């Protein structure tokens, strides 16, 4: 329930420590339907490239054309959990957000070198890669959250969502990855 996830996690979490992850977000059959879709795009081509940089291959995605509801629905998702986050008394207000980042990373020893996304905004990522070993698969997103003498390792697991605050507290990087990986990102802004 968007009202108890937000308000009783993601807000204290986001307050502390800038970082948030909330594992089986969607659950596995809603999780692999959008699985399903995304695959589907990246079947025809219509990825294109992210770009000594970046490795990714990435689609922008509404959530209402025909083949993306699921996709939709995960955007509507994180929506109500975004809108009970800025509804909080003493909150700043998000005004807006970005269509459905769809990236693929495939394969190959493809990632994405340290950045930072937006040098609020928060940027929310949803993982969909069932059983997949970093071990031999790499692509485990390295972050730097501002104030920890550690980085954080967060592997790219199926139906894992994250939220990290975009700008200077959180540089990041992807690291090569060696089988196809996938995740959906959206920013929400201003
Ligand atoms: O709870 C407090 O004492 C301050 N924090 C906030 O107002 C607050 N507003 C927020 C809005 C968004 Cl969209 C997110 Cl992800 C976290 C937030 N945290
Ligand atoms: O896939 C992950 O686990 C992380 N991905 C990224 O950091 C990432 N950061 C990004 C920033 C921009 Cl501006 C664009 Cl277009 C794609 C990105 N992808
Ligand atoms: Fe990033």
């Amino acid at each position: 329930p968007a009202l108890k996830l937000a308000l009783e996690y993601i807000v204290p979490c986001m307050n502390k420590h800038g970082i948030c992850v909330v594992d089986d977000f969607l659950g596995k059959e809603t999780g692999q339907q959008i699985g399903d879709e995304v695959r589907a795009l990246h079947d025809t081509g219509k990825f294109t490239d992210g770009q000594d940089i970046r490795g990714d291959k990435i689609t922008w995605i509404e959530g209402k054309e025909p083949g993306c509801e699921t996709i939709g629905l995960l955007m509507s998702s994180m929506d109500d959990l975004i809108r009970h986050c800025n509804g909080k008394l003493g909150s700043y207000k998000i005004n807006g957000r970005t269509k459905a980042m769809v990236a693929c990373y495939p394969g190959n020893g493809t990632g994405y070198v340290r950045h930072v996304d937006n040098p609020r905004c928060v940027t929310c990522i949803y993982y969909l890669n069932k059983d997949w070993d970093a071990k031999v698969s790499g692509g485990i997103l390295r972050i730097f959250p501002e104030g920890k003498a550690q980085f954080a390792d967060i592997e790219p697991k199926f139906d894992r969502l994250l939220f990290f605050w975009s700008d200077r507290r959180n540089p990041h990087e992807v690291q090569p990855a060696y089988a196809t990986r996938y995740a959906i990102t959206v920013w929400y802004f201003d």
